[PDB]
């Protein structure tokens, strides 16, 4: 009868000026306003944000607009003593301290097939891209940075599309920077670089050239965000996992606690 809570970030990461405050809970939450209320943020500088529950387990926080950077945010999740709701108690209480480092914001523009990297503000990298054929599109929105991999292999069935059938695959890829829960990621794509920058070949992932994937690797964080423009797709939903920034702030602010 008691729930674990786990907090993210970690404590003390720098993470990107896009990346919420996470709060999972091991046990489904039958009273998301007592979780809410047992949750203290304080931020600093102090911003206004709010929370919205993403599933059954876990709520999110964030501001309006992205972090500004060097923002010190402490998270402290009383849940002892708390009912969570139907006779579900709090097992512990956990407590992140993080901070938020430069504003790296990297636009994919389908109608140049470039991924553009600013970092507080200055374009630092112009990446050629093909991104998701017109049949299996990226779709756009803005998407917050998470996992990264020096290799990984993407399989479709992971997603609900047999490896056997027309939109499947089961792919090798080097430096593979995760940015949907959907199943999204910037990552080396040596078989389409003669693609990247024309013509548009993939799944849904953001290919670019074995180096720019590197570059991309080594220089982005947790958090950081990737938007996409002007592609044929439709948005990512807020609730991906990494698509928070989808749900706009009125609706946001208002919350899910029912
Ligand atoms: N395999 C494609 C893109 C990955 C597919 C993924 N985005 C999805 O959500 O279906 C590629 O990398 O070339
Ligand atoms: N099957 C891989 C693509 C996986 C994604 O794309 C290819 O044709 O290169």
């Amino acid at each position: 009868h008691l729930t674990m809570p786990y907090v993210m970030p970690g404590d003390g990461e720098v993470v990107g000026v896009g990346e919420p405050v996470a709060i999972r809970f091991d046990e489904n939450i039958a009273d998301r306003g007592a979780a809410e209320k047992a949750i203290k943020i304080t931020t600093n500088p102090p911003v206004e944000g709010a929370f919205y529950w993403l599933n059954n387990r876990e709520v999110r926080w964030r501001p309006e607009h992205f972090w500004k950077p060097g923002t010190a945010v402490d998270v402290a999740v009383n849940t002892y003593g708390v009912d969570l709701g139907e006779g579900m108690f709090g097992e512990d209480n956990v407590q992140t301290h993080f901070t938020i480092g430069d504003e790296v914001i990297a636009t994919a523009d389908d109608n140049t097939k470039i991924l553009t990297v600013r970092v507080n503000g200055e374009v630092v990298k112009s990446m050629p891209t093909s991104m998701g054929k017109d049949s299996t599109p990226t779709a756009n929105g803005i998407y917050i940075v998470g996992s990264r991999y020096k290799h990984i292999i993407m399989d479709s069935s992971t997603y609900g599309v047999p490896v056997n059938s027309p939109n499947g695959y089961r792919t090798d890829v080097d430096w593979a920077t995760q940015i949907s829960y959907s199943g999204v990621f910037v990552h080396s794509a040596p078989w389409s670089v003669g693609a990247q920058g024309h013509t548009n070949t993939s799944h849904g992932c953001l290919n670019v050239s074995p180096s720019n994937a590197q570059w991309f690797y080594d220089h982005v964080k947790r958090g950081d965000i990737v938007e996409v423009v002007n592609t044929v797709g439709g948005t990512l939903p807020g609730i991906d996992g990494l698509g928070d920034w989808n749900i706009p702030w009125d609706q946001w602010r208002a919350g899910n606690a029912k």
